[PDB]
């Protein structure tokens, strides 16, 4: 009636140009539709309790990540077992999937075993067994023995967070001959950056592959080959597993198309790529890489330091939650917490927080120039899933659904509904319970895990499967009786044959 | 690329005219429907029969002219020759009758000398001129104007008697018998509701009403067409001034709208003409309804075999203005080639719908169609994206009524709208709508309603193939509803052709 | 509320469409210039002042038809028209040679009959002997580049031959669309192969000769045959301007390497119309006009636009609509043949034509073609270019009734009329020839500066700019507290345009 | 020139622009979003301030709530005098304007305790007053404006009580979010004043000291503006008012505001304690695009880089919340802590400026100049007109700037608002404006310094030629480049009517 269209940034909404749009942003109008990006939590000490993780799923964590920078296999399978009971000790119409992401340690550099590095100083980088724990103001040592033969005379290298810098003078051969650039004080086992796959990397996968994790975010994704890397190690058992591939230097934004086509999704992986290219450079690849995801129809994270100020602070700073909002607004479909959830004193807070901040931004979304712009950039296409879900979003569109229900297998129909980001809650009912986790990745898909045999006559299992997206639709808030909705389906058994949509209410 | 495809994908409407290519083929079956006026050149069964073949989808009956059992011949005449292609029924098209009012006609060789006196009088040569609008002498003025013959002629008052309206020749001419008066500076007629209640007992399916000049003017339409032609669709002829000004009210009330040439540009300045004709197609396209572009559009091929260079650019801005069809007067008529005028207008509209640019046609009509929570319209946008989205050869749609086919056809797919009836009146009346090809189903029903469905739909892709609409491998779009009955359409699907 | 106004500020073109009004008026000068052509209808001096005051701006000489002797004649008449008319009101009119081309004609009424045989002959024994089954033609080769199953057309496309065989007499043909023959009629063979005539090279010696200001050059394939025309004009005509008829499928497959070399292009819809289906010239049509348009070049759209008036004293639907529509695609001209060559209402047709392209031209959705032009048109560097585009940028933000150019040779007027601005482009030129020559282009108005130079140069260009202001008013182009856009450059000679300034009418 | 993002600045949409951006595209031009820098004890000093100006500060902020007359007085006196060592390169010389940001309606606490989640404390306004249960106001009408419940925040917003019952001690409250808590701390009562005597006194001595611009703190509506102006006095008629909104009728009646403001600022620290924190975006873009819109300078402020009070680089949020402050198209960014207090107040100008320019390039001027064009109203101000006219022309041939000369700011401030990639080089005598006009973004101003010549179409050029010649000096403009020069018909401001094109030697 009345009261709907002053709602979810309506007004804003059917405004003719973005800067009309902007203009009619109105903060009384408020959020209606569930919130659509997913958020990743890290698990570490301050969220590895059941009782903890049960309070991070009701905040809204979608997926958690495990870290394997730290912690031994033990750990992490701890970690995976608490997610795991926290997921099923809480009604199948109620039941909230959540994906477990293994996020690889990679080519990490660390120095060796307080110091304060004066600017001007004198310091030498040595590679020696000998030195491995003689870390003095003047003296680091790394666990990198070619650090010597790879960075030349000039040439920057960066320790701890890119806190700190030094430039190579001479190569003698006791160690590079360098001076602090910038100096600050240096604590042990600090990060280095210096602007295939390892050893720990296939025992950590092949450990994720045993223990079913759903998805893997692979560190310092520079090429095609590094993917199929991976891909290789997770073997034939993880064939169904998702690649996520990390960006975080220089030739992975400039390889960014062959990565992207290879992989899953995409990470902009903004704690190394901004050591590894100029700070004030970040967001310049955030927006591409989103925008190319976008277009490509593929997943993408945005993490790292979103809501940092929040591991001492119950509230976030106003850059933090301006730079969650705008991850959502430029495009992305998930986005993360690490420090903040997985060793900072407010971990629930957090999660609720990117809730409440990405639920605004989504309703603040210029769908009218996002959608023209996907359509008027996606190739034709002769796919029937594809076809279907183009003239659903457009259906949805047109009498402001209340929600697409979807019939999925391994959640690529789901998927190619996600990426023309209808308004309409994408609500996808799936018998796998690994593409039930696994469909977190896309913005706006509501993964809904159906757990009865097959009715003897295919139509009616279709049929029930609907009306269970229907009544859960209901019980979770997402829709209500007068609602329009629309349902799509395929002709015949198996993934691959989606091609029908239909317009009902809701009774 | 056939069809206009590299200007279709232009990015500026100003790309998309440089890009036209006069070797891009159309490819398309032809979607703008031709009318075509009967008369002593294209009325005997076998004229009649080369006309439908040549591509005329809407017989026009011209009651300014003929008597009531003239127009019951040319009916029956129309209907015989249509029939005689029924027995071939994945090929049958399918022709409406349109009965176009008399109006309030006004109505008179000698030489009109330019400064010279004229006696217009209504008492029962170069001089003098008698009409049969006895009121003429009381509603012009002192020096008001009086135009005859198509406003060739013009007369401009000077004083009023008993003897009726002395003038002065303003434009001369040479004047023949009986030829039409304006006086731009009535009701619904006597005759008219007489012909109305011959056109509901003898079914016809349209009614194209004269100057029609605000809504009463339709609702008066409608009540004389009565309970018994509920049915029959009106399209509004907007023919002067008041018709232009008063253009929402009566489109609002109205089925459609005649751009009814002719007498509009002697109503208002000639110049003005195609202002009143692209605003008014646009405010069609815009609700959703038909519009007729009509008159003069292949004038000279009453007696030459091909047409000027303006006639033809007529008729292509016609269909790149947005008319649901096109119509020819005395080309069939009376000229001396009926046929290829219908071939003409054929062959342009198929090379000019080619050209539109749905890039940013669609674009428009969608953002400007309000919200809509009806399944129908719902549906016919989606699978309309749909279409565009695989470049379907067709939609096929199941309709009762024709309206799921027109909700279709108001956002100008590219795809040929289907429509699959058992509805003899909706598969003629269709033709009203830009795109929609009507297939009349002829089987009683199956026992069980959703096979009933599929052999429709079978029988929309078959007919298809046949017509060379479809071959296998192309993509169709269905659009379908979940219960019988109009009103229920609520499904789209994709299905390939084998 | 004039001048569709309320529909200028739609948001989307069919929004555009459904607020054009025939109510609000038109109070621009009409933009688009009218070519007429002359004939026994419009030779008289008497006439011809009655078709300049109704809108005339280009004479079309058609050396199709006539001695040297009676286009001089011709010249000398619209010359006087010109002259017999207080200099804030003199209006150029450009003289235009339209040369005969690569015509192919039947000999010196008769029917051919569908179904009889018609021998074609070109033995000259048979000229004068043209009758119901044998046709004379004035080209020798005809014989050799019309195979069996080839077809002829004659008079406008109207008739039609079909060759059966070829033998010593001629070719043998089947009348395929009969119809009735008169004499020396035109002759199109479409499927036919074979550049600047001997005739036509004459013609345009004379063209030179008497001063033309622009050439038509006829069924122009290629940019050669734009060369063989600048060639053929020689040393004396190098200021002339070629405007390449677009006639035939070659010329416009080959459009493109035709206008990088052309001053402009004519959309030849007679013989376009035969030599490939009626029902494709209009995509022709709209195609090279919008090339011209984005090219910033003249172009002109031609025949039976308002046909019906040779014989009725007003058009038809069609035809109203016809023109309309030229300018709407974006037509710079628009032109009359028949209508005034021979007709009986030539006067009306210009009249007519005025009557519509100004009610079409306020109907211009600018809004999308100025942003589409210019965001279309390429960087420039070039400060004429620059200037031209601030200038009528800031023409629209204020809607000024007029840009005031200085324009040596028509080019900084030119710059300036290919961003279609609402306001009038006054040119104040010294050039006579330039003066006529920027009629090519839609929405310069040009005034002929007469008064020798100022002894201080600032001065000359001040009073120039006065010169342009007073005849805008008493033009009805300006009306006290007006503002206008003044266009000028920074030191004489053609070039150098660099200046654009915001000024009130007083 | 494939530099400045010119590749995606080509693009036909903007799905397709984000897609073209390119990390490795260098930004050429000078940097045009203003960097304020509020002083304090780590900005003070004159020596600290030169290398602030060389770092790019166009702004000095005083706040006003905290530090005597006397204080700020040595603060406008430190400030000149950085700022005017630099005066003996008349060519380089950078003017820095000084901006009063007023005291306001500030609610402090008492004179580190902690107040502990779902306990009862006494929230006082007893004269004779701190502790984990008592928290003393400087507000005695607290006591009678927050009813039961209520809510009562403390510290940036980081504690908040919940008012259970009141009694003649006071507010006793139960604190709702509890915290660490220290001396004199900033309260919100989100939904509950005028322009206070301090804050009078304090705008008479901005006035007395030449200030350049106030930033007026809780503009709730236009007469809060009107107070302002008042007590300027007609000896502060050319101080420009910068309205700070901070609360939900401050948002809702934005509109009043900005038509009588000379801009606006998105004061989020108040505004993300008044309003949810996680609406302010929204405030912000909506604000900002409103802004841009009306042609009138709009400042994003607060916590941009608030880690960089202590470390030596930012987060990866506080980069991207400044580069989407310049993309949503903020005329200035701000800095408070990081320069007031912080440990590198002169690295956090740097990265304001490196952040900026860079999004400075990204930016998406087809379609802005676009939308800015066709919502611009039709004008007949000759210089409105010629601005367009001027900014058209720049982008046809990507001049390197548009030079015009102005007395006021406004011919520059016109051209501005239309976003030109060009920069506009305002040649100025007025020493205030030139300040002045480090509001709008992308005007760089030039201080003209000689007595008018005999001749005013000499004088005219004369200023034009100052504009070159430090154009190319401070490597705006080369031999070659294109450049658009705005001017007038005669002296005095308001005439401006004049676009050249010409080309630099
Ligand atoms: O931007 P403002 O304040 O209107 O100033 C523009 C004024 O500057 C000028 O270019 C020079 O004026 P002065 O010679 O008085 O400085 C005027 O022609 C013009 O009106
Ligand atoms: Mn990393
Ligand atoms: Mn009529
Ligand atoms: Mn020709
Ligand atoms: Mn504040
Ligand atoms: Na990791
Ligand atoms: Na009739
Ligand atoms: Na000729
Ligand atoms: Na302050």
């Amino acid at each position: 009636g009345t009261a709907f269209f002053q709602q979810q940034q309506l007004p804003a909404a059917m405004a003719d140009t973005f800067l009309e749009h902007l203009c009619l942003l109105d903060i009384d109008s408020e959020p209606v539709a569930a919130r659509s990006t997913s958020i990743i939590a890290t698990i570490g000490p301050a969220s590895r309790s059941v009782e903890r993780l049960k309070e991070m799923i009701k905040a809204g964590m979608n997926i958690a990540r495990l870290n394997f920078s730290h912690g031994s296999h033990e750990y992490h399978a701890e970690s995976i077992a608490n997610v795991r009971e926290a997921v099923e000790s809480f009604s199948p119409l109620s039941y909230r999937p959540v994906a477990i992401a293994l996020d690889t340690k990679g080519p990490e550099i660390r120095t060796g075993i307080e110091v304060e590095l004066v600017k001007g100083s004198q310091v030498l980088v040595t590679v020696d067994p000998a030195f491995r724990t003689r870390g003095n103001a003047n003296t680091v040592w790394v666990d990198y023995p070619n650090i010597v033969r790879v960075v030349p005379v000039g040439g920057r290298i960066y320790i701890d967070d890119g806190l700190i810098s030094l430039v190579v003078q001479k190569i003698g051969p006791e160690g590079l001959v360098t001076q602090v650039e910038n100096g600050g004080v240096l604590g042990s086992r600090k990060g280095v950056n210096l602007p295939g796959l390892s050893e720990q990397d296939v025992r950590d996968l092949r450990f994720g592959v045993e223990h079913g994790v759903d998805i893997v975010f692979a560190s310092f994704v520079r090429k095609a080959s590094d993917v199929a890397a991976v891909r290789a190690a997770l073997g034939p058992e993880g064939h169904g597993i998702k690649i996520i591939s990390k960006i975080e230097n220089h030739e992975g934004v400039k390889r960014f198309d062959e990565i992207l086509e290879v992989s899953d999704g995409i990470m902009v992986a903004r704690g190394d790529l901004g050591i590894e290219i100029p700070a004030e450079k970040v967001f310049l690849a955030q927006k591409m890489m989103i925008g190319r995801c976008n277009l490509a129809g593929k997943p993408v994270v945005c993490a790292t330091q979103m809501l940092e100020s929040m591991i001492t602070k119950p509230r976030p700073t106003r850059a933090e939650t301006s730079d969650v909002a705008n991850a959502v607004l430029d495009g992305a479909d998930c986005i993360m917490l690490s420090g903040e959830t997985a060793k900072g004193n407010f971990p629930v807070e957090a999660v609720k927080m990117q809730h409440a901040i990405a639920r605004e931004a989504e309703a603040a979304v210029y769908h009218r120039q996002l959608f023209e712009e996907l359509r008027r950039a996606a190739p034709l296409s002769r796919d029937p899933t594809e076809v279907t879900a183009i003239g659903a979003v457009e259906a949805a569109f047109k009498c402001c659904a209340a929600a697409i229900i979807v019939l999925t297998t391994t959640g690529r129909s789901a998927q190619l509904l996600s990426r023309y980001r209808p308004r309409a809650a994408v609500i996808a009912v799936t018998r796998s319970a690994q593409a039930a986790r696994q469909v977190h990745l896309c913005r706006g898909v509501f993964p809904l895990l159906y757990r009865e045999p097959p009715e003897a006559i295919w139509a009616d299992d279709v049929d029930r499967r609907v009306q269970f997206g229907i009544e859960s639709g209901k019980l979770r808030g997402f829709l209500r009786v007068g609602d329009l909705v629309i349902v799509v389906t395929g002709w015949r058994p198996g993934s691959g044959y989606t091609n029908i949509m239909r317009v009902l209410s809701i009774s």
